[PDB]
């Protein structure tokens, strides 16, 4: 039907969601939105790491990028998006420790 991802442009995009804090899980990504949200980040990110790590509301969001070495936004990650979207996306959900 079609090819891997190449050539994405529309209403969504993808994660790479990491955490390091209360638990030392691997990698995993998550599926983006074009209006994504603090709350849809910690809870899509929540489903992928469902071990041990289900909290929307205790969790922070970082980011690691080219230009934007290392950026990390608060539970109001709603504009996290609109920042970290530039090159890679590589985020870190830190729990609230």
């Amino acid at each position: 039907a079609l090819p891997l991802y190449n050539q994405q442009v529309g209403d969504c995009c993808i994660i790479r969601v990491s955490l390091d804090v209360d638990n030392g899980n691997m990698y995993k990504s998550i599926l983006v939105t074009s209006q994504d949200k603090a709350p849809a980040v910690i809870r899509k990110a929540m489903d992928k790491h469902n071990l041990e790590e289900e909290e929307p509301e205790d969790y922070e969001l970082l980011q690691i990028l080219s230009d934007d070495r290392k950026l990390k936004i608060p539970e109001n990650a709603n504009v996290f998006y609109a920042m970290n979207s530039t090159a890679n996306y590589d985020f870190v959900l830190k729990k609230r420790t």
